[PDB]
């Protein structure tokens, strides 16, 4: 069976999207100037040591300059876990269970707009506008204003290979207003913590969220519906058993990692599987690699949503674990059944190719041009 990367050119430069194993496991990149890690063990090893493998990336930007504070994917201990303490009741299952019926309710409305359709492109219908809404609502961000997020995150993705500016300065204006009457909400106690946090903090916060939560959210729709269309036979067992979903979405993020690295920074020499970083070095940390590493996973290369366990790093591992994880499967989820109970049939087009995520650091679909029937 071709996979997805086979049939449409995803990322060549992943190696491990086409079954070839690292020379090493930890190796430096010179163009990056970076260490990359690619094998599991070595992966854990690395997200597991925070004072070793900093994720405050700005200890890396030469002498002279810088502000990070707020954003809690850069922030070490021992400010990491007061700052996660402080939001995370915001994302347990019991505020997935309440959210649920909005998402659901958005994602059926956004299918009767191409229910008629011939063909449609996945990720204009579907992918791109569902995650706003459950960013925009962790935000308390008005229902009127979320379209404006949708605008100028794929704006900003655009540009890189005014939005910003824009968008962070609706986040500052909104952080002052969230303090006139601070409720039991997110916003209000990121305002009521206490030093205390100041707007600043606050816009780095809200700015990260959305990052996080937005488009990898995306790419997870849109990959699995790819994945779906690659193996065919798996695809008909899960409409015919919707049980399946979960784990279909779990073998999804380890075959096509939307987060295919992160980032780290030595703070010290240290020797990781026998090849030996300098201090104030970055480290990626190829996610994506570790969840082909046939040490851990029994062929690798084969898309299995039975898989299981399937312990893959799409969502990290250790302090910086994503808080988003739970709210990322019930997106998902409520996202790919409703699809499947609207289209009994899908098919990508061969004329209209899928088009993908440009970062380097990313692995996922941009742009899924689907066909309602063959003919
Ligand atoms: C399938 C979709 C998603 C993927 C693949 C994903 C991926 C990741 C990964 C790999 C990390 C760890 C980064 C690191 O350790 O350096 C992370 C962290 C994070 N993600 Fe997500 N994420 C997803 C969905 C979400 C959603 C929906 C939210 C918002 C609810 C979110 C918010 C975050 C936050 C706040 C962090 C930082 C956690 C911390 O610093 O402790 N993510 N994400
Ligand atoms: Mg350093």
């Amino acid at each position: 069976m071709t996979t997805p990367a086979e049939r449409w050119g995803i990322h060549p430069e992943h190696f491990w999207l086409y079954g070839r194993r690292p020379r090493q496991m930890v190796e430096f990149d010179e163009k990056m100037n970076a260490w990359n890690v690619y094998g599991y063990a070595e992966a854990i090893e690395v997200l597991g040591d925070p004072g070793t493998f900093s994720s405050h990336m700005s200890r890396l930007l030469p002498m002279g300059a810088a502000f990070t504070e707020g954003d809690l994917l850069q922030t070490d201990p021992p400010d990491h876990r007061e700052l996660r303490k402080l939001v995370s009741h915001a994302f347990t299952p019991k505020v997935v269970a309440e959210l649920e019926p909005r998402i659901t309710a958005l994602t059926q409305e956004l299918l009767d707009a191409v229910a008629d359709r011939d063909t449609f492109d996945l990720m204009t219908a579907l992918a791109y506008p569902l995650p706003v809404t459950v960013v925009a609502e962790l935000l308390s961000i008005p229902s009127a204003d979320r379209h404006l997020f949708e605008g100028w995150m794929t704006e900003i993705v655009h540009s890189l290979g005014a939005p910003m500016r824009k968008m962070l300065e609706y986040l500052r204006e909104h952080a002052a207003e969230c303090r006139r009457r601070p409720r039991g909400d997110l916003m209000g106690k990121l305002i009521e913590a206490e030093r205390r946090l100041t707007d600043n903090h606050i816009v780095n916060f809200a700015k990260m969220l959305l990052i996080a939560g937005y488009l990898t959210t995306t790419m997870l729709i849109g990959n699995t519906v790819l994945c779906l269309d690659s193996y065919p036979e798996q695809a008909a067992r899960v409409r015919a058993d919707r049980s399946l979903i979960p784990g279909l979405l779990e073998e999804s993020m380890r075959f096509l990692s939307p987060v295919a690295a992160t980032y780290r920074a030595t703070t010290r020499d240290v020797e990781v599987a026998g090849q030996r970083l300098s201090a104030d070095q970055m480290v990626m940390v190829w996610f994506g690699a570790a969840n082909r590493d046939a040490r851990q996973f029994a062929e690798p290369e084969l898309f299995d949503m039975t898989r299981g366990p399937n312990p893959h790093l799409g969502f990290g591992r250790g302090i910086h674990f994503c808080l988003g994880g739970p709210l990322a499967r019930m997106e998902g989820r409520v996202a790919l059944d409703h699809l499947l109970d609207r289209f009994p049939e899908l098919y990508t087009d061969p004329e209209r190719p899928p088009t993908f995520m440009p970062g380097f650091d990313t692995t996922g679909v941009s742009s899924l041009p689907l066909r309602t029937s063959l003919g």
